[PDB]
DNA sequence: AAAGAGTATTGACTTAAAGTCTAACCTATAGGATACTTACGGACACGGCGAATAGCC
RNA sequence: AGCGAGA
DNA sequence: GGCTATTCGCCGTGTCCCTCTCGCTGCCTATAGGTTAGACTTTAAGTCAATACTCTTT
């Protein structure tokens, strides 16, 4: 059977001698099972002699039928009477009458048996359809003697045919003769004497021309001859039985597969290899090219010990008697043919109908590995192509992509989702029916152990009727069971976190809100599937790893995911806000009465609260002695070591603020502000990085708690009343069309064209629209609900509002143009009938936009993550003293540091390469710190902009990357573990904002993303700056010519077709024609190709236009990426090298080889003799990355499966196993997180203390 | 010390099963001779190939 | 195999 | 003067197109051999039942 063994994976081309050793028979015969017994047939499709009997432990007629007869043979049928199940595992083999060619190295482009016999690929079908005859073997000496005697041979033919010639043209002479005697001696027309003897002499130019058929005939035979040489093609067969017939020796001309294997029986590999090398270190051109071409596949069956017989097949394997009868129909088809190709050879036949028999056989066991490839496919009933068996493979419902890495699983169960705020973070419902019956078996147990059921199958009574006994142990078996919750799509990590389940009455997940941002899933009938751990190991990780509570920050950009929001938010922004003039308000008033705005303590003001005296949002004072003042009071009070516990002292704040912060822990300073969710985002990462996680929940939860019951008195809802639509705009209305009606007249008066006007209105009607939604703004109190809502930061833009009350505006034309009518009312006002029509046209254009994005990001996603699946951390630390600059704050121009604005994404989370220095002074912060935030704020408070920063780029490492160059983990908030998948997180959080990633010609969207990761030349190709230089811009429309003088150096360059509509793009100042550039001064507007730019500027260089260039984009939108995993994807991408010398070792020019083994070449060939291979480095797309690695059942399992196993195949590659879709695959323990080899085996025992405890 | 039950004998009766033989009834194969002798989306990418010009035979 | 539908 | 090679264009074929879930319909005749199936005649295995003696328990 099978091991852990598995160390190596080998796929080659199999022989027809390994065919017949694996088939444990040879099916001949059609037959599947009896019309009427219902039984295999005997050699069948599903013969028991063969794959093993149908029912297990007994032979076809039933001599033995018990399990002591394990391995026995029955000589009635010949059945091997052991297991059933065997009947997946044995396979057949049908011996073909006569051979056929594989067609995945036929017709795959390029054609590896054309490029192998250097036949071209129409020729090469030709043949081995039984269409042309093909040489396999001619003669050589002797050939020179005969020659001499076939060219007196060939003279005697050559002077016979001109015999008969001129015989032909005295008899035409001498009719001639008769005609013109006719013509002239009886009265006949002036002209029909001329009639008939032209006609004659056309008959005499028709025979010459017949002559000169026979010379041809004969001398281009002669010139066939002179110059031929084998794997010759020959069409029009005529020519060929004619040269059989007079040439019976001298070759051996054949027809289709077994032509094709005489031609590799007689073809030494050596030869065409060292020849082919030679033309390739010699030729040059296109020549040159193909020969290349040829070398590739050449090379690899030199290299290997596969020959290539395996192409050209002698038998054909019979898939196990599973398949079960689409793909049998296609064997039986096989059989058929087969067997009626035996009976033609066997009685004896014309060469047609046994030709047209092979051809048809060829045919059959093409449609058979690939139907449809070549011809229409094979058709079944309905008319539809048989499923052939190779379709079983390829493609989404292909065998990779949905029952290897993706399987349906036990032990799991669905169902709609409610919110529940009551409960813990780490905690979710699980209705008792689901629960009972996903623990059914653990159940059983418990009531069996308990007494409550006899034995097993009684408890299985005792559950399937769910006796009412059978609830109280089903509340202790669920109980400290982690399960995990996932909701399809699972965009990013936390699309999958372990709760520990609780029962809940009806049906209904009860998902704690707090997580819903995680999963995304919002409460409208989503359903969130539920799967159970069962192993100890699983048990830990699900309650370790996954549980909610321990995922709190992004693992994207940190950060927090269990914010409170919408309705929490905006109940703790209506508690810690502050209403001047409210009752119970502070008033230092004296001369009559003391201040009557102070409190003893925080209970006494709920006290008052409670009264109908103090407001909840009253500024007050509180002489708190549990809350720990902010710094400055504290530094003030106390100074040193303010022991807050007991400790009191006078805070002048609301009270709301007050009941806020006693849910913050002990040690948490005062934060006395406004709650909006940009400052509770704020204070839940202060406190993730200061407090230890467990803290963090149950302060997360606290504030949702408080959040909730505050947002429910916090009196926000909406009415049409609350709605205050701005009291002056009918007169911007009246203003602006005012304008509009101008431009309708200066356009009515042909001032401007539709364009120009179009665009004036444009402008118009936005600005119009701009000046509305002031108004609106402006109009607005403060505490209406629309407003609270929007500005609180809980939900919503103000766009929203605008278009709720005022003027809604221009609207998209379905094109994608602007409807230059516009909207002008305010769906508070209820839009016209023309309004909602021209409205209509965005909405579906967003949703339909919406699938094809989603479709694309997907896509993406598995690009990334494929490139990606290998980068793990392995080394704590590489010490490698490389790096790159990150620049920090910008000098002002006046002189100051202002943190540049794209810091948090940049640096943060780096480990300093260098040590800091400051005014050439001591070290502010040395190499290897975390350049957490104290650490940026005091680079910047001491004035320093440029720190060299670890990374990913630059790690020493061969193999993944090093905790230390690859920084902080975002999601731990600590230093990397030495398991992590890194390269797998990156990928997720660089695909997760697709779809939010939307757009408003060179493109800018998930496109635009697309190309940068794919390498492809962009659209709108701006030249670059190459050389500094002095420029010379020429005008020329959509060909703007463009030169450089090169500061030092050769030639300037001038660009013969650059488009003129574009802008330059400024430099040291406006780029203007005469002005000296720069090296990498971008000359024209858009982009430009990163090889370029790579091939100018190293690798340091095209390194950060990609990942300027990508953080661009996804910023364009708003979503913050941490530039760590962008930097993992350009790694992944810069690792390979062309070879522009092959020196001596066995490098082919244009081979992309990677880095490391690039040097480890070099430094093998240094000693025995130096020959430097030159190589140059080279950026190549994601899919070619992910196509190159070393391991054909991931690339496999990627995509266009077809051609990697036939190049796999014919490379005799074997995969070691080692990445991690492979380990998925194969279903052994992935070498990442709690599977690399330091973990996976870890010893564990008591102490010698424990043991003399025992 | 007595009685009842179990562990044996033996014969007597009984029924499944099973090994021949039949028979008859399906079942698989071959053959048929006046003369006729031709069907019925769209984008990216690479590799197999149009149009040109110059040099060499 | 084909239809329709939810997120 | 013509053909081929080194240089461009041009066109054709192949590959890819997010995930998860729910419900419903689609001529004839002649030979020879197998074939089990079906009944007859054996068994072989099973069931009943008389009898009696010995050992254990009350
Ligand atoms: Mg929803
Ligand atoms: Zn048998
Ligand atoms: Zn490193």
């Amino acid at each position: 059977l099978d091991v852990n063994f598995f160390d190596e994976l080998r796929i080659g081309l199999a022989t027809a001698e390994d065919i017949r050793q694996w088939s444990y028979g040879e099916v001949k015969k059609p037959e599947t099972i009896n019309y009427r017994t219902l039984k295999p047939e005997k050699d069948g499709l599903f013969c028991e002699k063969i794959f093993g009997p149908t029912r297990d432990w007994e032979c076809y007629c039933g001599k033995y039928k018990r399990v002591r007869f394990k391995g026995i043979i029955c000589e009635r049928c010949g059945v091997e009477v052991t297991r059933a199940k065997v009947r997946r595992e044995r396979m057949g083999h049908i011996e073909l009458a006569a051979p056929v060619t594989h067609i995945w190295y036929f017709k795959g482009v390029p054609s590896r048996l054309g490029y192998l016999l250097d036949l071209a690929p129409k020729d090469l079908e030709k043949i081995i359809y039984f269409a042309a005859y093909v040489i396999t073997s001619v003669d050589e000496e002797m050939r020179h003697n005969e020659l001499s005697t076939l060219e007196a041979e060939m003279a005697v033919e050559r002077k016979a045919v001109e015999d008969q010639r001129d015989g032909e043209l005295e008899a035409r002479a001498q009719k001639l003769e008769a005609d013109l005697a006719e013509l002239e001696a009886e009265g006949a027309k002036a002209d029909a004497r001329r009639k008939v003897r032209d006609g004659g002499e056309r008959e005499m130019r028709q025979i010459r021309d017949r002559a000169q058929r026979e010379l041809d005939r004969l001398e281009d035979i002669w010139s066939t001859f002179t110059k031929l040489a084998p794997k010759q093609l020959i069409v029009d067969e005529n020519l060929y039985r004619e040269l059989v017939d007079r040439y019976g020796e001298y070759f051996t001309g054949a027809m289709g597969a077994e032509s094709i294997q005489k031609l590799i029986e007689n073809f030494d590999i050596d030869a065409e290899a060292e020849s082919l090398r030679d033309v390739i270190r010699n030729g040059k051109g296109q020549k040159k090219l193909r020969a290349l071409k040829r070398l590739k596949v050449v090379a690899a069956f030199q290299q290997s010990g596969n020959s290539p017989m395996g192409m050209v097949l002698d038998a054909v394997p019979v898939i196990p008697p599973e398949l079960r009868s689409d793909l049998n129909d296609l064997y039986r088809r096989v059989i058929n043919r087969n067997n009626r190709l035996k009976r033609l050879i066997d009685l004896g036949a014309p060469e047609i109908i046994v030709n047209n028999e092979k051809r048809m056989l060829q045919e059959s066991v093409d449609a058979l590995f690939d139907n449809g490839r070549r011809g229409r496919p094979v058709t079944g009933p309905g008319n539809r192509p048989l499923k052939s068996l190779s379709d079983l493979l390829k493609g989404k419902q292909g065998r990779f992509r949905q029952n290897l890495l993706g399987k349906r699983v036990d032990y799991s169960g669905r169902s709609v989702i409610v919110v529940g705020p009551q409960l813990k973070l780490h905690q979710c419902g699980l209705p008792k029916l689901m629960a009972l019956e996903l623990f059914k078996p653990f159940v059983m147990k418990r009531l069996v152990d308990l007494n409550h059921a006899q034995n097993i199958k009684s408890a299985k009574r005792m559950v399937e009727r769910q006796r009412p006994q059978v609830w109280d142990v089903l509340e202790e078996v669920i109980a400290e069971h982690p399960v995990l919750l996932n909701r399809a799509p699972t965009l990013h990590r936390l699309g999958i976190q372990a709760f520990e389940p609780m029962l809940v009455e009806g049906k209904a997940i009860q998902l704690h809100p707090l997580v819903c941002e995680a999963f995304n899933a919002d409460f409208d009938g989503d359903q969130m599937a539920v799967h159970l751990p069962l192993s100890a190991e699983a048990q830990a990780e699900a309650r370790i790893l996954m549980l909610s509570s321990n995922n709190i920050l992004s693992p994207a950009s940190g950060r927090p995911l269990a914010m409170p929001r919408l309705d929490m938010v905006t109940g703790l922004y209506y508690l810690t806000t502050e209403v001047p003039g409210d009752t119970g308000e502070y008033q230092p008033a004296s001369g009559d009465h003391p201040e009557t705005g102070v409190y003893s303590s925080p209970a006494e003001a709920i006290m008052a609260a409670d009264r109908g005296v103090l407001s909840v949002r009253a500024k007050i004072k509180v002489r708190l002695t549990q809350l720990r003042p902010p710094v400055e009071i504290e530094a003030e009070l106390f100074g040193h070591s303010g022991w807050q516990p007991g400790d009191a002292w006078m805070a002048e704040t609301t009270l709301g603020r007050v009941m806020f912060n006693e849910l913050l822990p002990l040690g948490y300073p005062f934060v006395n502000k406004q709650m909006h969710k940009k400052v509770q985002a704020a204070i839940i990462n202060d406190l993730a990085e200061r407090y230890p996680m467990i803290v963090v929940a149950q302060t997360v939860d606290k504030l949702k708690d408080a959040g909730f019951y505050w947002a429910t008195r916090s009196g926000v809802t909406v009415s049409m009343a609350d709605v205050l639509v701005p009291p002056r705009k009918k007169e911007i209305l009246d203003h602006y069309e005012e304008r509009a009606d101008k431009v309708e007249k200066q356009f009515q008066r042909g001032a401007l064209n539709h364009d120009e006007r179009n665009e004036a209105l444009v402008e118009i009607w936005k600005e119009a629209t701009d000046e509305v939604g002031q108004a609106l703004r402006e109009h607005y109190p403060d505490d209406n609900p629309i407003i609270t809502i929007v500005d609180s930061g809980a939900t919503g833009n103000f766009t929203q509002t605008r278009t709720l009350a005022g003027m809604k505006g221009l609207v998209t034309n379905p094109k994608g143009e602007f409807i230059p009518r516009p909207v002008k009312s305010s769906f508070r006002e209820g839009l016209t009938v023309l309004e909602y029509f021209i409205n209509t046209h965005g909405a579906r254009k967003g949703l339909a936009d919406t699938a094809l994005r989603t479709a694309d990001s997907g896509y993406l996603t598995r690009r990334l993550v494929d490139v990606s699946q290998d980068v793990i951390v392995r080394e704590h630390d590489c010490q490698t003293e490389r790096g790159i600059v990150v620049e920090l704050a910008e000098r002002a121009p006046d002189g100051t540091l202002i943190r540049d604005p794209y810091i948090e994404t940049s640096a943060y989370a780096r480990t300093l390469g260098t040590d800091a220095v400051d005014e050439a002074g001591n070290v502010i912060v040395e190499r290897g710190q975390d350049l957490g935030d104290p650490e940026i704020d005091a680079l910047l408070a001491a004035g320093i902009t440029q720190v060299k920063v670890r990374s990913v780029l630059t790690c020493a490492t061969s193999t993944g990357v090093c905790a230390t160059c690859y920084g902080r983990s975002m999601a731990t908030g600590k230093l990397v573990d030495i398991g992590e998948a890194v390269g797998i997180v990156a990928a997720q959080s660089i695909g997760e904002p697709g779809t939010q990633l939307t757009m408003r010609d060179i493109t800018g969207g998930l496109p635009r993303v697309q190309e940068l990761f794919e390498a492809r030349v962009p659209r709108g190709k701006a030249p670059i700056a190459d050389v500094t230089g002095r420029v010379r811009l020429e005008d020329g429309e959509r060909f703007y010519k463009i030169t450089i003088v090169p500061d030092d150096g050769g030639e300037e360059v001038v660009y013969d077709k650059i488009s003129k509509r574009q802008r330059l793009r400024v430099f040291k100042r406006v780029l203007s024609d005469g002005d000296h550039v720069e090296v990498g001064q971008q000359l024209m507007e858009g982009s430009a190709d990163p090889h370029e730019v790579l091939r100018v500027q190293g690798p340091r260089e095209v390194q950060i236009h990609l990942v300027r260039e990508v953080q661009e984009v996804y910023r364009a939108q708003g979503v913050s990426i941490h530039d760590k995993h962008i930097e993992v994807i350009v790694r992944q991408m810069l690792r390979r090298v062309t070879i522009i010398d092959s020196g001596s070792t066995e490098f082919l020019p244009g081979s992309l080889i990677d880095r490391a083994e690039f040097e480890a070449e070099n430094r093998r060939v240094v000693a025995e003799g130096g020959e430097p291979a030159a190589g140059r480095p080279v950026l190549m797309g994601i899919t070619k990355a992910s196509l190159a690695t070393d391991s054909w059942l991931s690339a496999a399992s990627f995509q266009e499966t077809t051609r990697v196993l036939t190049d796999a195949a014919i490379n005799c590659r074997s995969d070691k196993l080692n990445g991690l879709k492979e380990n998925v695959i194969i279903g052994k323990l992935i070498p990442a997180g709690t599977g690399i080899n330091r973990y996976r085996n870890i010893a564990v025992q008591p102490t010698e203390e424990a043991r003399a405890a025992a």
